[PDB]
């Protein structure tokens, strides 16, 4: 609940979005990794938490909202009530992070995951303190509207391994990809 974990999939040209959806066709195996990582808490009786922007929330198929077995927080400056299905609404990343640390939620929340979109990764990456980036490198170029912020290797250490994360190149529908974990301490 203290370290912030961002999870994203990025094309070779650092693309993450096109026209409000993903630049590539659905990678269901990639999705399963996102589901496993964001859902699997380290403690029985606690759930992980996902924070996402308003556009990303509404870009999730309604039949798949909220993201199951995670506490879902949506960021929005204009909505006044949480979207239907969402557990909480926050008007700022700071508000959301302050909320998560409340004692009311201590025996309820384990890991915190930022899950999109562009604008939220940007602001999460502006935070001081402990950040992880779970980055799926999609090993191909795709036409993109939006881009993941630069990953400064002076700031983020590329971990050689991470528990529960396989390092081999994967392939789905002719599209190769691999899982990486970066960490910025303090
Ligand atoms: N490649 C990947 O792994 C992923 C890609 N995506 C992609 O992300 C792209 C879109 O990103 P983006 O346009 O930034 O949309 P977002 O999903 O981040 O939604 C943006 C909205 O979130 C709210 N918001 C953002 N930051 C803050 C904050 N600091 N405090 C309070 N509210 C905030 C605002 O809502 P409001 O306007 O209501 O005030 C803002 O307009 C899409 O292409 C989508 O496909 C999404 C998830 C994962
Ligand atoms: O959009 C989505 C559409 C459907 C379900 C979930 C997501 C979200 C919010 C995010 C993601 C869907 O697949 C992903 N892979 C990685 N590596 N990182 C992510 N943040 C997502």
């Amino acid at each position: 609940v203290r370290p912030l974990n961002c999870i994203v999939a990025v094309s070779q040209n650092m693309g993450i979005g096109k026209n409000g959806d993903l630049p590539w066709p659905p990678l269901r195996n990639e999705f399963k990794y996102f589901q496993r990582m964001t859902t699997t808490s380290s403690v029985e009786g606690k759930q992980n938490l996902v924070i996402m922007g308003r556009k990303t929330w509404f870009s999730i198929p309604e039949k798949n909202r909220p993201l199951k077995d995670r506490i879902n927080i949506v960021l929005s400056r204009e909505l006044k009530e949480p979207p239907r299905g969402a557990h909480f609404l926050a008007k700022s990343l700071d508000d959301a992070l302050r909320l998560i640390e409340q004692p009311d939620l201590a025996s309820k929340v384990d890991m915190v995951w930022i899950v999109g979109g562009s604008s939220v990764y940007q602001e999460a990456m502006n935070q001081p303190g402990h950040l992880r980036l779970f980055v799926t490198r999609i090993m191909q170029e795709f036409e993109s509207d939006t881009f993941f912020p630069e990953i400064d290797l002076g700031k983020y250490k590329l971990l050689p391994e991470y528990p529960g994360v396989l390092s081999e190149v994967q392939e789905e529908k002719g599209i190769k990809y691999k899982f990486e974990v970066y960490e910025k301490k303090d």
